[PDB]
Formats: structure tokens, C-alpha cells, sequence
């Protein structure tokens, strides 16, 4: 990354939410001048918005034309991390999908194009780099609004040099990511956010976790302070125009996910677990190395324990977020 | 295409417009039972919207929630052909252009996606035929909303079986073209809005054409009746989910077209041409020959003695649209 950081004025669109509120985490951290938080609290928790001198929180959709209005030119960094979270909820609901996680973006950008203090905008685009791509095999809305940013992002930086930097990432886990987050957005998933989480909380509730074919699926996972990292090397270093995976370059079955999650909780219950075939089953991180000196080298183990002591500690608040999606949850 | 379409009830979204009146057209003389025509003539004259027992006008937005739930599951066949025109007025105003021309098409699709009545649902998406798109060279918001209409063409197929056919044409001229058609746009090209009318237009007054660098430029021009039924072969015969090109195969370059325009006209005043070099410089129209029997037949010569031949008919009507944009194209 860099203390590039230091002493700047950043906005976090989306900076309320898991990523986000890590991502302010560690701005404040470097000792940034402040941060302004944008976020409806559509998928988040206000818990996870500081209350902090340094940190201004707009609790407002950044498609609020008001907001737009009012800003400034005094902001050193952007960072892009607003979405409708996720897949399943977009399907649901597609037209909310839009307004949450395409428009956003175009309006955003709409505002920032002829600030000059700009430095870096970074978008998180979801998962060498190309920017070639199909129009098959997006399976959401929320496929689609990923992708749309980009196309927004490129058109941007060369229309009218809005210095945008797209960060490609999945499969994110760690500390401040809660089942339940925010509103009712149509589908169990509201709860069940993540197979990380999902099977954490499970693990220390002594339930069986739920392997889904055996796990034999596999996934790269990447631990959350990895990933802000990764966003500030972004920001300091990325090229304008550019886009970057954040990515471990480790791949992890679910059964394994399983395996370490019981062993670590202490879950002593049975894994219906099956043998991975060639025919069951990703990023490559050495763009990010060469360009930004950045590497996610933070292993599944050590990030799994930091992530199971969080949900520990805070296990009685996530259970009471849980617990407002009751009679949703029971109607689907 | 056929007479699959005798008898149908048929909307058309954008069908005040362009391309979109000469639908309409060509759809009563094959005997459909209705078009509703869904337009707010923000591009479009009323005029070009016939006043018929059969064609039931809208004069709204198709994003607009009360139209959208009105509509009945009562259509065979819907064809989408609304867009903020075009590139130059979208790169002016981005939000103008998201809001008619990539929400349009996602508000329909979300309101179709049940309806059982549809047979086909044919989206114009601008210009053998590939599926892979690159985030690179999009000129202008337009193109990224076409682009989208795609990507959303594609899913609401995938996911909800909604019979979508992308019928894929540039460079689209003939008669119900007008200049300055509706409303200010934010640039010149409302009123000169394509190279053929404003070609056509400045012969009729004896005046030089202005020809951009010798006029060494080549494009595939096809005249709008070959494009209408293009339009209904989509409609009739394309594959759900599938995409065909609506092209004649035959390029012009723009010396070419001035030269042909000033003899019909009678324009006698200089041509400032060039010799096209390889440095100085389309889509296939096999599948659509092969698959729907469709082809695009009508030569440059004979397209642009019927443009003219309307144009001169219509040239006082035509100048009093025109005029409307004086002001702001004095300001300009
Ligand atoms: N977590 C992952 O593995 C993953 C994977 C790939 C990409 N991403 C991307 O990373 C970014 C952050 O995702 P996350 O996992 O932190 O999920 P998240 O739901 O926790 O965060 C998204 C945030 O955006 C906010 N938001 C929603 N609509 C908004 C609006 N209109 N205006 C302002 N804020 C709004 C939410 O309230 C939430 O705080 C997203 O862009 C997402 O697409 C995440
Ligand atoms: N003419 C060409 O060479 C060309 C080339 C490639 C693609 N296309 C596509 O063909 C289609 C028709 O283009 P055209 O040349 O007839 O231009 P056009 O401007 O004449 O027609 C577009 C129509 O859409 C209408 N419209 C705009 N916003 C609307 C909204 N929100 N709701 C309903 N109607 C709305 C306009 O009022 C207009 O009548 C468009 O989709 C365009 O992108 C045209
Ligand atoms: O309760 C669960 C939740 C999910 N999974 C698996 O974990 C993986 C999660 O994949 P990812 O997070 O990348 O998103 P997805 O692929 O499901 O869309 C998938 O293989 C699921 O089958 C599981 O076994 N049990
Ligand atoms: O008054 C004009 C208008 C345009 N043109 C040319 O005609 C072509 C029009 O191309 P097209 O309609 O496909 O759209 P464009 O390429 O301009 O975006 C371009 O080469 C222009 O330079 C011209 O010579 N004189």
C-alpha cells in the first residue's frame, strides 16, 4: 500500500459494510485525516461505523442526489465498496439489485469526474487480468452490476481521466462480517451471508455443518485485512485505468473449510465429507505483487482463528442482529 | 419473417421514433390485431405515430412504475427499440442516458419476465455474430447501454425463460428520419443527428456537404424497411436467447454517399474527397439469411431516392422541427 495515506481526506462508499468498516479499520490506522462514510446500513450494522472525530457518517444512499450535490472537492482517495449484497438477493429482486449496486456506481462517478484532488478511485469489482468478457454465464443482477462498474470505471478514466482502479476479489472472510446485517433483502441469505460465517457460527452453536456435495468445491479464499490492504495498494500505487486482482492465490475445499473450522471451534460433530474428483472443479495475485508489492499471505488457519475469536466475543450481539429476520425467515 | 405476426397484439417501445414508426408501419400492413406504441417522444414527433383505431399510443416513459403495472399479459410480441439518441448526447449527459436507455430495458424485462402470452421479445442492440465483449473502446455511455440491454437480453432468457431476440443494426437510414426530432438533447446532434438526413437535408437547400476528411470513412448502411423486417424475421423465427446481425453486407464510404446524394438532388456544388487508404479503415448478415431467411436487399441508390423523395415531401414540416433547437444551438 503505502502511508501515502497519511494525513488524506478518503471517502468509503459501502464503508459501514465487512469489507468497508475493515477497510476504515485500517485507514484510521495509518493515520489518515478523515474518513467519510457513505452507507444506507442496507446489508450493514451501524456498529461497524466508528464514532470517531476523524470519521464523518453519512447514513444515505450515494444515488441520493443531495448528498451528491453537497460534496466537495476534498477528498484525496474514493474507495467504492457499496453493493446489493448478494447474488440470491439480487435475483429476488432485481430492481433493487440496480439501485444498490449499478447506479450507485454511474451517479458516484457521475459526481466525482471533474474533481481534481482525486487522486485514486477504487472500485471493488468482484471475481493474468483481462477485460474481456461475456455476456454468458453472469447467473445474477449482481453479476452484472459488478461487471456494469467496470465498464463504468474504464469509460470514466478515459473520458475524463476520473482515475479510477478496479480490484477484483472474492471469497473474503474475517472479523466484522455478520450474519443478518441490515435489512430483510428477500432471501435467507440475509442470514446465511457466507459459507465462512455460516459455518463458524454453526461450529460454535456445536451444530453439524451443512456440506453441501461432500464440499469437494473449492474456493480462494481471502482473509479481510489482506483485502484492505490490498484496496490502499490500490489507491497508493494502482495504475489509472487499471485493474488489479486481490487475491491469496491458495485454493481451499469447503470440506477442509469444515474440517479446520471444527477443529479449531472444537465442534465435535460429524462432516458428511466426499473425495474431490477432476470434474468437480481462480485469480492470479502476481500483477498486484510485481506492480504494488502487495501479496495476501495470510493463511486459511491463521485467519480462521482470528475470525472464530471475533465471532466468540461477539457472538451474543450477532445472535440478537440474527434474530430480527425471525418472521422473514420463517415466511420464505 | 412471416405472417406469424397477422392478427398478433405487439408493442412497441420506442415506436414513435425512427426505426420504431416504420415498424409500425410495416406491422399494420402485414394485419396485426394491435400496437401499442409506448413512447414519451423524447427523440420522436407525434407525427410519426399514426392516429388508428389499432395503435393504442402511450405517451410516457416505459420506466415508469403506474405504465408498468397497467400492462396486461396480452402481447405476442414486443419489440424494444427505445434509447437515448445517441452517442454524443449520452456522453453529454450519462444520467439522461441511464435513465432511457439501460433502465428502460431492465424495468420491461422485469415486468415481461412472467407474462405467457410473449412468443418474442426483440431488443435493437446497435453494432459471425460473437457474445464476448471487451470493457475497451466504448465511445460513450450509449454504447455501454446497448451493450447492457445485452447482458440483460441474455439473463432474463437464462433465468426466466423471457423469449429474448437481440437484433444487432447500425447505420440505419430512410424516410421518418427527421431532423431535430424531439426534445434538446444537449448537443447539435439533435438536430443532425446521422450523416445520411443531414446529407440529404443540406442537398435539398444546394448547399456544399460537408465531408470530414475526404469522406475516406466506410459504413454498412441499410435502409429502415430492410431493418423493420429484420425486426419482425427476429420476432417471427429468432432463436430465444439468440442474436442476429440486421445488415446489408455492402459498405459505403462517405464520399460515396455525398456523391450519390448531390446527383439525386441535383446539389451541384464541390465535394472536398479523398482517395481511401488500407490505413483508413462490420457484421456478418449470413446467419440471419440462414436462420430466419432474411435479407437486406435494398441498394444505397434505390434507399436513398426514397429518403430523398420523402424528404423533399416532407422538407417544411421537416425545417419547422429543426427550428425549434435555434436557440440552443446558437448557444451551443
Ligand atoms: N465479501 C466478498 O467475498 C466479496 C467478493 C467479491 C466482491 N465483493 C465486493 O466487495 C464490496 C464489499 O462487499 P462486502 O462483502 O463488504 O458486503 P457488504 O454488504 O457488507 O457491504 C456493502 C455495503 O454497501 C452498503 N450499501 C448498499 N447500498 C448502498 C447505497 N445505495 N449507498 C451506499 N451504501 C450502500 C451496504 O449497506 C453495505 O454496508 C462490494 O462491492 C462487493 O461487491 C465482496
Ligand atoms: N438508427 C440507427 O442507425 C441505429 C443504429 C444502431 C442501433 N439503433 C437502435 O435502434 C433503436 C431505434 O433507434 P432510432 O434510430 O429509431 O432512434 P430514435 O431516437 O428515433 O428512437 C428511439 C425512440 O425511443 C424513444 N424513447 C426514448 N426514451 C424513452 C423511454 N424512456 N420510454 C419510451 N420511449 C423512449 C424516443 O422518444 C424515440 O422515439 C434504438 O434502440 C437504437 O439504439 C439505431
Ligand atoms: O452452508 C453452506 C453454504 C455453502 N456451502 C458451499 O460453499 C461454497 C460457497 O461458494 P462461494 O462462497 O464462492 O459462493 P457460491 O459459489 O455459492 O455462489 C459452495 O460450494 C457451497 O456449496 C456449503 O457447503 N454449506
Ligand atoms: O456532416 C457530416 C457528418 C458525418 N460525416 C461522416 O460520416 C460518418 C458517420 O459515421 P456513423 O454514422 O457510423 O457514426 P459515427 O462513426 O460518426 O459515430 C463519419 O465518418 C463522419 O466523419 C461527414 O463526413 N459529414
Amino acid at each position: 500500500n503505502a502511508s501515502k495515506l497519511a494525513n488524506t481526506n478518503v471517502m468509503v462508499v459501502g464503508g459501514a459494510g465487512f469489507v468497508g468498516s475493515n477497510l476504515v479499520k485500517r485507514l484510521l490506522e495509518l493515520g489518515v485525516n478523515q474518513v467519510h462514510v457513505v452507507d444506507n446500513l442496507l446489508s450493514a450494522e451501524k456498529i461497524n461505523v466508528p464514532d470517531h472525530p476523524a470519521v464523518r457518517f453519512s447514513e444515505t444512499s450515494i444515488t441520493d442526489d443531495a448528498l451528491l450535490a453537497s460534496l466537495q472537492d476534498e477528498y484525496d482517495y474514493v474507495f467504492h465498496l457499496a453493493t446489493y449484497h448478494g447474488n440470491q438477493s439480487s435475483i429476488h429482486d432485481p430492481l433493487a439489485d440496480h439501485e444498490n449496486n449499478t447506479l450507485t456506481t454511474l451517479k458516484l462517478y457521475e459526481r466525482l469526474k471533474h474533481f481534481k484532488r482525486l487522486k485514486k478511485v477504487v472500485y471493488s469489482a468482484a471475481g493474468e487480468e483481462t477485460d474481456i468478457v461475456s455476456l454468458h454465464n453472469n447467473d445474477s443482477p449482481y453479476s452484472m452490476s459488478k461487471i456494469f462498474g467496470e465498464f463504468y470505471s474504464v469509460y470514466y478514466h478515459k473520458q475524463h481521466q476520473l482515475p479510477t482502479v478496479r480490484a477484483r476479489f472474492q471469497n473474503v472472510y474475517g472479523p466484522g462480517e455478520i450474519l443478518g446485517a441490515g435489512r430483510w433483502r428477500g432471501t435467507p441469505a440475509t442470514v446465511w451471508r457466507n459459507v465462512t460465517p455460516t459455518f463458524i457460527y454453526k461450529a460454535l452453536k456445536g451444530m453439524p455443518l451443512p456440506l453441501e456435495n461432500g464440499g469437494v468445491a473449492t474456493r480462494d479464499f481471502i482473509f479481510v485485512e489482506d483485502v484492505a490492504n490490498g484496496l490502499i495498494a490500490c489507491a497508493a500505487d494502482g495504475t489509472p485505468g487499471g485493474v488489479y486482482n486481490i487475491a491469496s492465490g491458495k485454493e481451499t475445499s469447503i470440506a477442509d473449510l469444515a474440517t479446520k473450522i471444527n477443529e479449531i471451534t472444537g465442534n465435535n460433530t460429524e462432516l458428511d465429507r466426499l473425495p474431490k474428483r477432476p470434474w468437480d472443479n481462480f485469480g492470479s495475485p502476481e500483477k498486484a505483487r510485481r506492480e504494488l508489492g502487495f501479496s495476501a499471505d495470510v493463511s486459511i488457519d491463521d485467519g480462521l482463528r482470528k475470525t472464530i475469536e471475533w465471532t466468540k466475543a461477539n457472538l451474543a450481539v450477532i445472535e440478537q442482529i440474527m434474530r430480527k429476520h425471525d418472521s422473514a425467515l420463517a415466511t420464505y
